[PDB]
RNA sequence: GGGCGUUAAGUUGCAGGGUAUAGACCCGAAACCCGGUGAUCUAGCCAUGGGCAGGUUGAAGGUUGGGUAACACUAACUGG
């Protein structure tokens, strides 16, 4: 993804806007690129290479989101209702 | 020599028998051809109007709920 959108996305997530590596930020990452590469796999439909990568995407962005939803329950109800996740 | 001939009355009427061509002693076909009349029944078509009580199951979809990274997928209701 491009850095000024990166810088972005640090900047609207951030701890201390420099940390790069916290749990809302790495959801937030991944969430902005599923959400912009669900446009390739509409028109492209048999990338089965990159489907791959998508899928694992999905799977680390739950990981995490779990992992918040057994740290904080209030941070996890609060993250899922900003970004816009179902459940 | 043989074949055909010679010495033997025809012709015009009228009546009659027969013949010929005409329908040819009468009645009787299926049929063929030429010219018209018919699509007020029926076959199809075109245009234009009309008719089909009632009572059933309940397809496509559409909402909502769940589910899916998003569909697909699924239950409830609506649908007709
Ligand atoms: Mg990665
Ligand atoms: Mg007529």
């Amino acid at each position: 993804l491009s850095t000024e959108a990166t810088a972005k996305i640090v900047s609207e997530f951030g701890r201390d806007a420099n940390d790069t590596g916290s749990t809302e930020v790495q959801v937030a990452l991944l969430t902005a690129q599923i959400n912009h590469l669900q446009g390739h796999f509409a028109e492209h439909k048999k990338d089965h290479h990159s489907r791959r990568g998508l899928l694992r995407m999905v799977s680390q962005r739950r990981k995490l989101l779990d992992y918040l939803k057994r740290k904080d329950v209030a941070r996890y109800t609060q993250l899922i209702e900003r970004l816009g996740l179902r459940r």
